[PDB]
């Protein structure tokens, strides 16, 4: 609602996200294909109330700063570090991301790199490329009957296992925790078995201290003879010079790479690495989360993010701020972060209190140094008005705002 | 089961067809993993009973008339022509082969690249390996949802719109012969409407004078734009310098080639083509049929037929013979090849008759000017050698045998 | 987890949630595999602070007045009205029950009936354990191909219809909410259509006054004649009368009926109907939902509803309280029941506030009258046992409660 | 074809049949509801060309030999004592059935009846007929996560197999010859491996010396506690005695029998068993094959197998005669029938090389003591005719006849 309520989209957000916004009312859109020079940056930012970014863009402490009507941040990408989270906390700005929105697409990729890598498709035709015919049957397998090795049953594991049933192969995966088993899948107790028993590893992995490589010389020196390796998650959790010494030994008939150590920060830069001397290597640049439809729901879902909390307070999901949502139901609803200290509250409540209103409904979660509350009172807009304004003076308050 | 009955085999059939022989006690097998010179190829065929080839070797009249012993030919493929058929009837040598022995294996192949061509993989792995980050995600789309024309429904069509619907997508299929759609198929009535609706297109039509440049530069415009081709039947179905223009003008994405037009006569030939400069191109060595698990069945299926008419006269799905087999049932089992003209059987079973010898069974089955008679008789092994002699005494004798 | 936290469980409640509460710690486990009358009733829920009831078992006000430690009420079923749910509110005592437990149950009870109601069996074996064989397979029909109509597409109607789907039957459902058909079932705008296309009519709809006797003397007749008829839902929906004279007039082959309008109050009591008479009529003492896995599954699910409750304060699928949860982190949580009256809470928070305690967080939902509010509080457990106190003495107090 | 040829239908043969033969053009059919009259039996019979009969009626000696024009016996079920066979087949009368004919009904009938018996359902029924209220959840399960135990896995395991496991079942198996599992069911080695893990048993095994009371007090005894029976196989597969004592102390929970050792001719006749005294046990007529949709395709089947003789020699599936069919390809069709000895044949094959006439394809078979030929001769009607009235006086003969 509102056509006052100013949202800057930036770095080429999807259209879906646009049509979600105007089917809110928010008809306020400043759109941007990419990204924008630091100076435009702030001049666009200032008067903003809402930001919609990607990855590209670094909105940092002074550019935050610089945004002197900013209620909330939607980063429309599942990486969110492009942005000073806690500059923006300690302003009442709450951070918005898409994490699990681009499943199918991984598991498509990884579906679809494992049949032709079982069958020595990307080798015959990078040399057929070079004019040399090389038909052979030596080693190709159908996927039919094959072992799939899943490592990190999650939002991908789960959908990669699905596929591969239908192309006729069994799943057997390995956790960290115990997981419910999906279709037909078999749950490996340690990873020795897995590899020893699996055709073609798959890994679908968070970054974090415990996979740091996880995947070296001795692992991979455990993986049956002739085994694919497929690594579409983080780009480290396999040891590369490792895996060029099993592909130069034979040891595994492929592999596939799409995310490295190093990444280049820009298509203009140049890619690098060991794995480019094989031909039985298939090497992508960081996609399979890369494709339309997921770019498609990236909107839908961030927008959809940022209008709930504009409507009424929600904060779930939010990466730098305390999660509450309240079932909406009853009029005037009016929210409040401030610093999360004795007495705050108390002076809230004495507002409605000592004007004999009735507070219906509410939420007060805490972080460290913040507090969030969303209140619901059985008033009147006038009333809602006057008790905004003492909200407002109540000290530790860093912003109040009635939603409705 | 004999100790000197030669097998010859020739351009490496699958370790399970050699493996399958010696159990039917058949043990003299001379292997040979590559193709053999005419040369060198009589020296060895002359007193062989049996030879397993496949589409490099050519048996042609001459060589089949240098085979002095030749009993049976079997090809351990679909194709037959590397043959001469008649040259082989007139002597009473019937021809096998394996049919429909590859279907899953083509059905797979085509579901991996159409995955990866959706998603511009093989243009990416391209660049990648020329240190080349090339993160365009533009033209990057997801499987499910999208249309895949198959022009040809017929035993791997079929099989391609299977797995093609298990990761959701729509199937639409257009062929000359109306034909039972299986699954959500749909039957489109023309070319222009299949061509103008579908996202991928995936040839699988029969090689004849029909078929022939069938995607013609024409037909390639009445494509969707943007859209992808796939072709893994037969060279001569699509005009390649038409294919090329149009990858060239960006009218089709990408596409992937399997079977061309000249192939290479053997790996150490130069392969040459116009595709070959686009990068968004999938060429391989007429590969998508050369799977071990393919390459196993048919090796199992055409010895299978060998042993069949060794040890019984059962010539079922022999190309020239005519097609007998008779319950395996009683002692005594001859066979006769013979010109097909009146009074031939009558002069056949007169043998017996006159001798008193009771005939249990009796299967007569003719070809345009050949026929072919297996028959059960009771009696024992000296009546049945001295009954030999007297059947291939008979005018239009091609062959007798005694089978058992 | 107490020694002294009585929990009274009446009409036998599986074993699963006996072995659930004592995994939470909770011992004091006073169990009765049946019921038990209102005078024995009293002497025991007097000092008990946990019952779990079924649908025999009479809470009514007079009963809830003379419980005084008790904290809360489990019906472990779906219904709940065998409890004064507004003298438990007022108490500050919620109810809670297991709203869709045993949908597979009556699943899998009709799809057995059908089966052999479509095929005689229910005639047959009455005659036969009679001394009477009556082969007469001409009335005897196959299930796959017939046609399922099911009144009312909830949750068990769209479970009843993949069921069927499996066996090959076609379903038709009418409902009066137009909703989104799972499988291949189609909805029926009119009931006369349903009715006088299907062969066999299954009822799986609510009881209020709109569905009372909806399967008047009329809608048995729009019927298709032959046709049967099975009511596994509420004993108020269909007119017997009407359906014992279709039986007798043999408009309808055969019926199944598990609910009647009048039931015994026990087993001990005699059950009467016409329906008695029919062979061909199935009749079953409410069961469909009796049955050993969706009686585990109750136990286990009304069991876990009180844990929650009594280790911290969530009242989420309470029918009577207000809806709040909070999430557990931190320590000393406190709760209260009071009265919905303006001022309440501002003298709650007020109590921490001039003690100088910080409070973690806040959740107040408000019933119609009612209000309860759950406290995390930075504490220790003498300010908290104090504070407890206080609370206590707030007007319009009805409970308070030290979580942990 | 041939209005002139006779058809005579008896004991309500389904309609389905008639139209068939009409199809074909044989319009000369002779229709009977039921049974005939021993003295109207041979009154029809006699001219009869064909008889189409149940298992009521019973051809013997000197019926058969009072039926003059008798060209074939079908029998429209799969029993096939109650005629004469070996008397038939001396007047080179062939006999068909329809054995495989109604398996989806008998495996209906046994999902149905494991469903409820699981459930206690034919008690508490049998008891709310006889007044009592017996609501119980004590032993009462769901189908779904049970394991199934089939012994017998031929034409109904399968189905069975199949069905079940859509209910959520784990079927396993037991035969005497090693079998491919379909779907997911699981081959066991011994038999009391299969009796120790299984719920429900059913039996789906021939009758023969191996199988005779193959279930007795041992096997009985293996199985687990609480588990039940299905026999809707043959009734000398289960030792009944064996079986009552099981029932009588819980060892088994229920049991479903639709074939007993000694059985009722008629309707009119009383049934008698132990069985009759449990009320968790479904007696049943021999039903389970008896449904609609087996007649109907029983009817289909056999007048197909009667058309297939007529028009063109097939004797395949023929129950008292020697096999054989020939690829109809080319004018002019005779057939044989006579005794087997030698020179018959060769008698027979002079007739045409004597004329000068091509024989294009012959299939002889034999049997004990005669032998049926089917000959293609390339020549013309009138030769046709000539050669047939040849035939005839081959000594020897018992039939022949001009096919087309
Ligand atoms: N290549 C791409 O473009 C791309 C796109 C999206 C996501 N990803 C990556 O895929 C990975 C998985 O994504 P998700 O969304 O399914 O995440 P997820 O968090 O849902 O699942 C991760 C799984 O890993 C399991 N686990 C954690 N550590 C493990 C270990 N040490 N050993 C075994 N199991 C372990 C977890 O228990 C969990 O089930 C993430 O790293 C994500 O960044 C890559
Ligand atoms: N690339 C490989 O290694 C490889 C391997 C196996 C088979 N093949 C090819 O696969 C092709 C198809 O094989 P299959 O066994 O599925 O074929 P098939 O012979 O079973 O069916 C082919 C279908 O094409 C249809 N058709 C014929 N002419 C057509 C036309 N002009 N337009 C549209 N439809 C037409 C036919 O009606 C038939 O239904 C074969 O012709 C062969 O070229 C190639
Ligand atoms: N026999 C047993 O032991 C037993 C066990 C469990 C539940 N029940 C019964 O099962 C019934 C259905 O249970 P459920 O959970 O599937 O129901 P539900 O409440 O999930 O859905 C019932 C459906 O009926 C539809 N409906 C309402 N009135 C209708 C009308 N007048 N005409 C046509 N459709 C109408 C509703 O729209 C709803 O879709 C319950 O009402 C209860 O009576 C009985
Ligand atoms: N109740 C009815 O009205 C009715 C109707 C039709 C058929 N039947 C009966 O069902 C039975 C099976 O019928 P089908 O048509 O599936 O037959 P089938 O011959 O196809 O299968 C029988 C199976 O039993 C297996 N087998 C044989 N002896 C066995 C043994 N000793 N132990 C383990 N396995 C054994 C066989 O190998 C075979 O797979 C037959 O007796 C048939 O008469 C009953």
């Amino acid at each position: 609602e509102k056509d006052k309520i100013k949202f800057l989209l930036v770095e080429g957000v999807h259209q879906k996200a646009l049509e979600s916004l105007r089917a809110a009312g928010y008809t306020n859109i400043e759109f941007h294909k990419g990204a924008l020079d630091d100076e435009q940056l702030k001049e666009s930012i200032r008067d903003a109330h809402f930001i919609g970014l990607r990855s590209r863009t670094h909105l940092t402490e002074d550019v935050i700063n610089a945004a002197e009507k900013l209620v909330a941040i939607g980063c429309f990408c599942i990486g969110t570090n492009q942005v000073d989270l806690d500059a923006a906390a300690k302003r009442g700005i709450p951070v918005f991301n898409a994490p699990f929105s681009n499943t199918r697409s991984v598991a498509e990729l990884v579906i679809g790199e494992l049949l032709l890598l079982l069958r020595g498709v990307p080798e015959a035709n990078a040399k057929a490329h070079r004019g040399v015919w090389n038909k052979l049957a030596a080693g190709s397998f159908e996927a039919r009957g094959k072992k799939l090795g899943i490592i990190g049953y999650g939002h991908i594991g789960t959908q990669l296992g699905i596929l591969a049933e239908s192309l006729g192969m069994y799943v057997y995966f390995y956790d960290i925790e115990n997981k419910l088993p999906l279709g037909n899948a078999t749950q490996v107790q340690h990873l020795s078995d897995l590899l020893n028993m699996s055709d073609v590893v798959s890994l679908h992995v968070p970054e974090n201290p415990s996979t740091k490589n996880m995947m070296g010389a001795k692992e991979i020196s455990l993986m049956k003879p002739g085994s694919l390796l497929i690594n579409a998650s983080r780009g480290t959790v396999v040891d590369i010079p490792a895996l060029c010494d099993a592909l130069a030994s034979k040891h595994l008939a492929g592999a596939a790479i799409d995310v490295f150590p190093t990444e280049p920060a820009t298509n203009s830069d140049p890619f690098t690495s060991p794995l480019c001397e094989f031909d039985n290597v298939l090497l992508t640049p960081h996609i399979g989360g890369s494709t339309q439809e997921a770019q498609e729901n990236i909107g839908l879902e961030v927008a959809g993010k940022l209008i709930k909390y504009s409507d009424n307070g929600s904060t779930l999901s939010a990466v730098n701020f305390p999660e509450v949502s309240l079932p909406l139901h009853g009029g005037r609803r009016l929210m409040h972060i401030h610093e999360n200290r004795p007495g705050v509250l108390t002076a809230l409540n004495k507002i409605f209190a000592e004007q004999g209103v009735n507070i219906a409904a509410q939420y007060l979660q805490t972080s460290a140094q913040m507090g969030y509350v969303v209140i619901d009172i059985e008033a009147d807009e006038d009333v809602a008005e006057k008790a905004l304004q003492a909200m407002k003076a109540i000290p530790g308050t860093i912003r109040a705002r009635l939603l409705y």
